[PDB]
């Protein structure tokens, strides 16, 4: 199924993308567009190619101009849309690891990277934060601070999963320092975004170190 | 991680592969290797050519010549091999519905099938028969005579799942009178093996019989 994009606040779309693996079924996938008067900002490309073609349309049809993306860790399903993004002139972020870890797997690489652990995209509109590993090394979040949301990526699990899910690039004996690392921000959390599932409240973080202490202890 | 193959019975080794799916994590999928004397059939490809790779290797590093392949419906969890199967002149077989489906799909297809609803591989071997629409419109199962153990492919669910998994292609409705024609087989099952999880006793009919009906309302 193709992807389905939904207004979750003001100036603010969850975008979701579907991918099928036998014997499990369906599994989606998020990221955000924030807007910024008649500007737009990627959270976060679509899970594949066609689907980030379909997210450029969504925006360029309201009369959106795109400014920029930023994706929040290496793997596929935050980056399958970077070579696309590149063709059509459009800056691409990652933090600097993320950068160095998709040029070592000889993938598209964004046009951009910032070098430190904080770092802003659209001067000020996303904040964001690298709290440390959990899910992968090169994790980073996004805090929304008009909309007060936080962009947890596949770092936070949704109330719908009871495990870590795919962990062969995870830290898992790091997973719980670094969401208390996020909690020590102070962000005034009215929402949680998972790269995972359903949008939550700010207990997607207790969660989240629940499931990282206990798969910590096996 | 790669390619697990253990016995489970005198000359029925159950092959196990993983992929893994962003979001959800590992995920396992299971074929049987089945012997006659040093002579090998193979139901349901590993889930990749690699991995396919590695079972040919297991069986010919033993002695055992690979007959043939059945593969039990389309997906690729089922056929992913059946094109290096074939660049080996290692005959490769579906149901003619599987066929069809793969040529319309424009995959790989095997260079044997058979139009029946039943068809037998080996001497008597193992039994293969189409009992109806469920997990895809053309999912076949096979019945192991001597070791009396059906092989349900992802048309039966293992205990340990909660529901039907991927019906996108499914045939909901249909899926619970499917899993009764098996029934009406009367055979003495003594095991059954799922596609997807561990292997069980003949009460997976039961179960994902619970699971069609649960899911039809
Ligand atoms: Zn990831
Ligand atoms: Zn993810
Ligand atoms: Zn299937
Ligand atoms: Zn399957």
């Amino acid at each position: 199924k193709p992807l389905e994009v939904i207004k979750i606040e003001d100036g603010v779309y969850l975008h979701t993308s579907f991918k099928n693996i036998e014997g499990y079924g369906l599994v989606d996938s998020n990221g955000l567009v924030v807007l910024d008067n008649n500007q737009a900002y990627i959270i976060d490309t679509p899970w594949s190619e066609e689907d980030t073609k379909l997210l450029l349309s969504w925006a360029t049809d309201r009369g959106y101009q795109v400014m920029a993306s930023i994706s929040t860790h290496s793997h596929e399903d935050r980056t399958a849309g970077i070579k696309l993004l590149n063709s059509k002139s459009i800056p691409t972020y990652t933090s600097e690891l993320t950068k160095k870890l998709l040029a070592r797997e000889g993938k598209p690489v964004p046009t951009h990277y910032f070098k430190d652990d904080e770092f802003t995209l659209g001067n000020g509109l996303i904040e964001l934060y690298y709290p440390g590993a959990g899910h992968t090394e090169d994790n980073i979040v996004a805090w929304l601070p008009k909309s007060k949301i936080l962009f947890g990526g596949c770092l936070v699990r949704s109330h719908e999963w009871e495990g870590l899910g795919a962990v062969g690039d995870a830290s898992i004996s790091s997973w719980a320092d670094s969401i208390k690392n996020i909690v020590s921000k102070k962000y005034p959390i009215q929402m949680v975004v998972p790269g995972h599932g359903k949008v939550g409240s700010s207990d997607i973080l207790d969660h989240t170190i629940d499931l990282a202490e206990s798969a910590s202890n096996k």
